[PDB]
């Protein structure tokens, strides 16, 4: 059986929500492979099915609960359970599509949507930008009741669509930037709802791109600097591991390490 993890929105707080990211990250992998003091994913190549999933919990204030599914190999929500449904993304290839039928078993109703699970469909279905949607523990707890609707006709299709765009940031992107975690326990700390400035979005953008280069790094070194934005929306280079040390919680496996 999947590792659960239980996270409530009802009364969160900082401590509750660092708790469950540190959680979450602790069950996605084992830390033995570490880069630069940075943790990464299990290589997919010869992952067996058994260790392929985590599934999160999440309850709400209203006294709902649903229950995502976390790629442990990317930390992507692949789908969800709500009662007795089931909805997962679109897979992308024969073997996530295989390794989904693993997933919610005992489940009555299992359905494949016909879209993708990533940003740039979501925002479309959405009807807007990352740049527009709130995150915070108000948008997570509406998020949760919305997902939990859906299958009885009280979700549509674009307020669906949000709510993952807020489940993923606040859960995958927070496990995968200690910086996004640490913008997320803001907006817990204030209880104050706000859609991401650029440095969120940009770090999001280019996880794949960053945990590559650091990966391919000449001990540390980027042959080709990564443009990041700030806060303001100002470019800025990165141009080693260095400065990702404390940004970057979690990579995906790209190669072995070389020789030490």
């Amino acid at each position: 059986q999947y590792p659960i993890i239980n996270f409530t929105t009802a009364g969160a707080t900082v401590q509750s929500y660092t708790n469950f990211i540190r959680a979450v990250r602790g069950r996605l992998t084992t830390g033995a492979d570490v880069r630069h003091e940075i943790p990464v994913l299990p290589n997919r190549v010869g992952l067996p099915i058994n260790q392929r999933f985590i599934l999160v919990e999440l309850s709400n204030h209203a006294e709902l609960s649903v229950t995502l599914a976390l790629d442990v190999t990317n930390a992507y929500v692949v789908g969800y359970r709500a009662g007795n449904s089931a909805y997962f993304f679109h897979p992308d290839n024969q073997e996530d599509a295989e390794a989904i039928t693993h997933l919610f078993t005992d489940v009555q109703n299992r359905y494949t949507f016909a879209f993708g699970g990533n940003y740039d469909r979501l925002e479309q279905l959405a009807g807007n930008l990352r740049e527009n949607i709130e995150l915070g523990n108000g948008p997570l707890e509406e998020a949760i009741s919305a997902l939990y609707y859906y299958s009885t006709g009280g979700t549509q299709l674009p307020t669906l669509a949000r709510s993952f765009i807020i489940c993923i940031q606040m859960i995958s992107e927070a496990a995968r930037f200690q910086y996004i975690e640490g913008e997320m326990r803001t907006r817990i700390r204030y209880n104050r709802r706000s859609a991401p400035d650029p440095s969120v979005i940009t770090l999001e953008n280019s996880w794949g791109r960053l945990s590559t280069a650091i990966q391919e790094s000449n001990q540390g070194a980027f042959a080709s600097p990564i443009q990041l934005q700030r806060r303001n929306g100002s470019k800025f280079s990165v141009y080693d591991v260095s400065i990702l040390i404390p940004i970057i919680a979690l990579m995906v496996y790209r190669c072995a390490p070389p020789p030490s």
